[PDB]
């Protein structure tokens, strides 16, 4: 009964996105029978979750789901300070993260299911003796995030195949001698000219207000000034900014302090020292700031139905500055647009 019911209507090449009749035998696609999506966006059936070879070092929640260290009790103001032996491991995760991200980048193409792209990103991270980070992260069952047109942040792979003019952020994470990374950046799918022009200067402002916002990262500046930075540039271009998630510490736990916010008047904490470890990832959209959760408690979209953007970077506060740990290089496939690294590096 069951069997027969997925075979003929929740497989890849069968699944019909405009008909809910079969959706309550799919255990991903039952929370959404009585959802009003806010745009074009639709759910589509998962795959069975990937393996990960018993070799490999998981985090804490790997088998529970539930991750202990960062449920450790700290003080809003404790702020991890990492030592050079921890920064390498860190530096390293993060060249591993941006391999991964390139190694994804060039599988997109109209067509391609995300769950494709999926799959194919758990296969390279198990293959560099490396765990991806979201997988079972409070029960999250993919290894990374892919978030197409309105979707804000958290898109499950699935089998919904990629269309030329979509915008696709694909959201790496990697967990690499004891410590993770956290990276990430959207996409043009196909043929740019397909893509609405106001997607391709929604991008490109992000792009640009992550890079313009940590230019200015240095020791004695506050967490709370990144998201006054951000607010500023993208605003110029009547761009809104995602409220509903923040950039966090990230190192030897996925998220630690601080929170940062990317909006401005924020009530972020902590100063910047040598040592901190942190993301900036702001999720900027082409209309109204507000966003919905779905009802498989994460995918985010707009409600509104517009567009939506994201970058992000893993960062070390240095004596006199920032690095970018999670920084593209020569083998990066390009974004669509000049990215002008001479302002930056
Ligand atoms: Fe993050």
């Amino acid at each position: 009964h069951l069997k027969t019911i997925v075979k003929k209507h929740l497989s890849p090449e069968n699944f019909d996105p405009t008909n809910r009749k079969y959706w309550v035998y799919d255990d991903h696609l039952k929370n959404f029978v009585n959802f009003k999506f806010t745009g074009d966006v639709r759910p589509w059936p998962l795959s069975k979750i990937n393996h990960v070879p018993s070799h490999i070092e998981r985090p804490d929640y790997a088998i529970s789901s539930i991750p202990e260290s960062e449920l450790i009790y700290k003080r809003k103001s404790d702020i991890y300070v990492n030592n050079e032996e921890e920064i390498q491991r860190i530096r390293e995760a993060c060249i591993l993260g941006r391999k991964t991200l390139d190694y994804a980048h060039t599988l997109v193409s109209p067509g391609v299911t995300t769950d494709e792209i999926d799959r194919k990103v758990h296969e390279f991270i198990i293959k560099n003796n490396a765990y991806p980070s979201t997988l079972n992260y409070y029960k999250f069952p993919k290894s990374c995030c892919t978030s197409v047109n309105e979707i804000v942040c958290h898109g499950i792979p699935d089998y919904r195949p990629l269309k030329s003019g979509d915008i696709i952020n694909i959201d790496i994470s990697v967990f690499y001698k004891g410590v993770h990374s956290d990276l990430n950046e959207t996409y043009f799918v196909g043929d740019i000219n397909d893509v609405p022009k106001e997607g391709k200067e929604l991008v490109e402002t992000c792009y640009f207000s992550l890079m313009e916002a940590i230019k200015k990262c240095k020791p004695g500046m506050f967490y709370k000034n990144i998201g006054t930075l951000i607010d500023a540039y993208v605003s110029k271009k009547n761009f809104s900014v995602v409220r509903s998630y923040s950039g966090h510490g990230v190192g030897k736990l996925f998220h630690s302090n601080p929170t940062v916010p990317h909006f401005k008047k924020n009530k972020a904490v902590g100063i910047m020292k040598p040592g901190h470890v942190f993301t900036i990832e702001p999720m900027i959209n082409q209309g109204h700031y507000s966003d919905v959760l779905w009802p498989d408690q994460w995918t985010s979209a707009t409600s509104d139905g517009k567009l939506s953007a994201q970058f992000e970077h893993t960062l070390l506060i240095t004596n006199n500055g920032v690095e970018i740990l999670t920084k593209r290089t020569q083998d990066s496939p390009p974004l669509g647009f000049d990215t002008k690294d001479e302002l930056y590096y």
